[PDB]
């Protein structure tokens, strides 16, 4: 119980959101390792299912707890546990579509569980476009820029994203992120990397939109001395 | 109650909305004239007051029912009523800030009144921005480009905005909305402009944050024969 | 001969440019009429002929002069004559395209003739996009706002233009433009807009590419009281 | 002479450019070193000095032969070599300014030296932003990706760059880029990364604005297996 985390953790999910018009709430139970920044879950679609935009929109809503930090890297979101952190996010995709979101970060120490509570909202993804068709194929691994806020104590992301097409293409998507810590720490780290991969496998039966999501990430410097 | 209108109508209006973190609720009543495209209503903060940010960028959030429309150019927006139409706006203000806002318009034809629901988030707002620091003075005129998109009976607006400071500055926020009669008409119009002017004036007192909004707005085609 | 102006006069044009490597010169001669805002010119690829874009792309580079302005509106572009006046503008694309023009406007008040000297640089057309494969069809008419710079005695012009697809589609493209006097007026207009209608018909033969361009542009402010 | 390159090079550049009307000629010459990514060059400028606006804006203007790739990746670069490749990239600064810029990067065999021949052109600098009063301080080291388009044989990039101010401030800039040798290969790597830092000193006198630059560069794959 370094910050109050342990080697292995459990992790539940509550989200709600309304993606043009349509309104959803999905929940989610999965296994992590801070320390090696992974974590594997499992999300049910509980209200509005099937849902009519692909999956992998919602992956990068489903906590920077997870991720490989060097011991020469202060790490901000280990450092906030057990009261955790917040962080907004906007996402710009290439084709007019624009989304929010927000998740809240806390963790039982009890249990040895984190709890993940967020909102997603998205509007106008073209009504032809692979979103809406369900046309897409994951995310392509990604660097991320961490930059800090030093008279707020705050932190924020900046990565280009490209989500894969099942007919070869790609889809450009902009993130832009405010991470905030509940505690605005004394300690904070330098800007830099977050390498990030994902995978996700629809699990999806008669009675529930179901599937499968994972993130590898890793912190870092400059490759240059 | 040509579609449930008449000259002079009522509003009610409920918001709930976040901007970074803060969650608030906001209640208004107005009175319209739908054929001349005039509003003026007052707005109530009813949860979460006082708020944060400036009251503008709520602004365009609180109905295009509200548009003088000449006789040439087919009114989808009272042609959608009593039961009415709804919309999904993204707002991409220049310093980084995004928010996305959504409304649900509906005629009472009994109460002779509008019904307005709404929700607003936004994420990024600069700490020491003119946002947060409340040193915003109303949005300048605009001529918003209406288009339609006629395999799917609803309309796209684009309107490149100017939200004026109280320092003589001017910051930029660009529009763009999707517009959803729910009943997806077979009579639709072609691409026009609707011309905005808003006023805003704060009445706060000691128990409530409350301001008061007036929109004017026109619809027109092309200046060139 | 208000400021070396006539009702009807005739212009010259050399433009040089550079789309993602392909190099060309275009020359044209035309006939205006500065107090109605209409002009009428014809294109003659000179060099690096046939171009491997559309040309529509170049229709807005090839003079504000060309606008009909109330009395009641100051005419920052007429007032600049016969001297002239330079403009510096980026195209964004919404995908990906970039572009950036210049041009300088100068009147010879002998030879009653406005000389119209540009550049034009693109890059990153997508290889079968609508622009590389020439199957577009025109821009939509358009307002632009022209929004004055006081402290520099400069305007600035903000339009969201719309190129007009062959198979029906549209093409956005965003346009940023800074307009300067070559000397500073001290009389500035408040900001109004421009509102343009364009046409273009390709008059290609075996020996030269060249076509027919036509504007016709008045200004005015804001419609509502 | 792997593709007429060895250990250590000299190089030679030509720019000319034009950035808010103020045309310039720079010329430069410098050492490198292709299989360790590094290099430092020496800029003179031989028409339109001073210059109104920083340096820095031409740092990434100033050859991707100068990456330190693994013997697991395709060296595109080095492998267009000696005739070389072409580049043509757009700067989005966060305040409205866009720039473009192109080069054409050749190898003569017999002088073991590089050349580079440049277009710089810039629109839209505010009078009154960092870049126009020269109070920059540098580019922050980045991660660019790197991204094939196999049915073309040329390469995309991608990079989110901060230029740091003086002031402690940092000013985004948004950097797209194609590349292309001049003879499409069979042989064309993955997507990956090429991370990259800048130095720039001043070097100026009374008879020449002179300034040092220095680039090293390393190409690689994901951190994630």
């Amino acid at each position: 119980s370094k910050h109050g985390l342990t080697k292995e953790m459990t992790m539940k999910y509550r989200m709600e959101g309304c993606v043009d018009g349509h309104k959803f709430v999905i929940t989610g139970e999965g296994i992590g390792y801070p320390f090696k920044g992974k974590q594997a879950i499992n999300l049910c679609v509980v209200e509005g299912g099937p849902l009519p935009f692909a999956e992998d929109i919602l992956s990068a809503a489903f906590n920077r707890v997870f991720t490989e930090y060097p011991q020469d890297i202060v790490d901000y979101f280990k450092n906030s546990c057990p009261a955790g952190y917040t962080w907004d996010r906007s996402f710009l995709f290439e084709d007019g579509a624009v989304c929010i979101c927000n998740a809240d970060i806390t963790v039982s120490v009890e249990e040895n569980c984190m709890y993940h509570e967020s909102k997603f909202y998205g509007v106008n993804f073209p009504a032809d476009g692979p979103v809406m068709k369900k046309m897409t194929d994951n995310w392509e691994p990604s660097c991320e820029k961490i930059i800090p806020v030093p008279k707020q104590g705050i932190l924020k992301g900046d990565v280009s994203m490209y989500l894969l097409l099942k007919d070869g293409g790609r889809l450009r998507c902009q993130f832009d992120t405010v991470y905030k810590a509940k505690s605005v720490p004394r300690k904070m780290p330098d800007w830099h990397f977050i390498q990030h991969k994902l995978t996700r496998e629809d699990r999806s039966d008669a009675k529930n939109q179901k599937w499968h999501l994972t993130e590898h990430a890793i912190a870092s410097g400059s490759a240059l001395p």
